[PDB]
């Protein structure tokens, strides 16, 4: 049996599509693309770069006519990773999907983001941890979120 | 619980990192790029184009230092959605890694790209099938490899 990366959550809702992100690579960039002119989370962006100037990407939610009315750009920069995230689901435009999101790093809480309103989730907080990549569920919005993880 | 979509395999060997991809889009391109000035693989792309202009896209193997000697590039077109694969694992440069791969769709098996030496593999071929992202384990090259799967 070929080993994989151990799943925490996901947490969220059952709609959508499912998706996945693990890049061999660091994230170290993030989007938070918002509608409704206010902080409503309704798309993410996790992007790796590679030595070769190659990015591995992807984009879940956003799947709807909805516009983008701004973003949140997180930078996971040098001597810096992923370890926890945390965040909200609830209500946006009748559908119960991610509210509000917080990226935690080594170094810093990046966050949160959205609308601190709803049904809480947070991974769990392990000493030496690192977040090596995303899946979940989304549609026109982010129906759930989870991580894999990898020790130091 | 979350549902996630089934996994077939991966199949292969332990070496290397996990890596996941799983766009919401379907997987219009694939590039296999090869070694050594034969067909050999050392690294897979796979790619989907979203409608506002972005693209979901990863590599996974070519992580050491070998230049890329060549390359098969595989597109799955309109209409066009891919069913299985198949391949070999076997000893490249002292590493057992992925020898060759064939990317079957609903209308034609696009491969087989690399060296038909070493142990075969192959996903169940299943009426309906969809296979909608891809996993595995990568380094240098590619160590394993399998599907994620969604039913018409
Ligand atoms: C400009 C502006 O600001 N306008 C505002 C309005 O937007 C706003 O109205 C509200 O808007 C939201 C957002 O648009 C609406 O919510 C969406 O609704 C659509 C349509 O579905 C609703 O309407 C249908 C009738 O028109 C009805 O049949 C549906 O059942 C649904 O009805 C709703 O039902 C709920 C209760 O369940 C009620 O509370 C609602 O009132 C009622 N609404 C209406 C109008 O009747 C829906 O598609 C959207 O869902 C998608 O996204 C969410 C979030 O991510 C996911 O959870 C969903 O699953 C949907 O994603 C899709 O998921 C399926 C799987 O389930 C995927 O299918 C797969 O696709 C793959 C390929 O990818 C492959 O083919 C597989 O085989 C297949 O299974 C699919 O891909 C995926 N889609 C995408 C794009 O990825 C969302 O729920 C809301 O309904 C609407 N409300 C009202 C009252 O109108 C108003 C304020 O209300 O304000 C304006 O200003
Ligand atoms: C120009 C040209 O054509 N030159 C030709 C030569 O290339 C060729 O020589 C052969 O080359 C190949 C390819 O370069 C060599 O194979 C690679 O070797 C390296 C180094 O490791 C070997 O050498 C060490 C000493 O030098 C020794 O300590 C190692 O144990 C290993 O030794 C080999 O052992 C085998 C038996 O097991 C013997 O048969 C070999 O003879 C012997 N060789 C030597 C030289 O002694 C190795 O790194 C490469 O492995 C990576 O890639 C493969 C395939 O994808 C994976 O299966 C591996 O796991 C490696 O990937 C790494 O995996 C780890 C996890 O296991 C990842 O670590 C994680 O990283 C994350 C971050 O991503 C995080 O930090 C985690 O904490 C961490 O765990 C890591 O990321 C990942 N790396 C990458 C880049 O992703 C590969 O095996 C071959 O050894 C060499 N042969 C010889 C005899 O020299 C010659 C012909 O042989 O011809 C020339 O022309």
């Amino acid at each position: 049996a070929v080993p994989m990366d151990t799943i925490s959550g996901p947490w969220g809702n059952n709609g959508g599509n499912f998706w996945s992100f693990r890049p061999v690579n660091k994230i170290n960039q993030i989007v938070i693309s918002y509608g409704g002119g206010g902080n409503n989370p309704i798309a993410l962006t996790f992007s790796s770069t590679k030595a070769d100037g190659s990015k591995d990407t992807i984009t879940v939610g956003g799947g709807g006519p909805d516009s983008i009315t701004g973003t949140e750009m997180v930078n996971i920069g040098t001597d810096e990773y992923l370890t926890g995230i945390s965040g909200t689901f609830g209500i946006y435009l009748d559908n119960n999907v991610l509210r509000s999101i917080t990226f935690t790093t080594n170094l810093k809480a990046h966050g949160p983001y959205g609308q601190k309103v709803g049904t809480p989730f947070s991974s769990a907080n392990v000493v030496g941890n690192e977040i090596v990549g995303f899946l979940g569920r989304s549609g026109y919005y982010v129906d759930a979120i989870g991580t894999y993880n990898r020790h130091k």
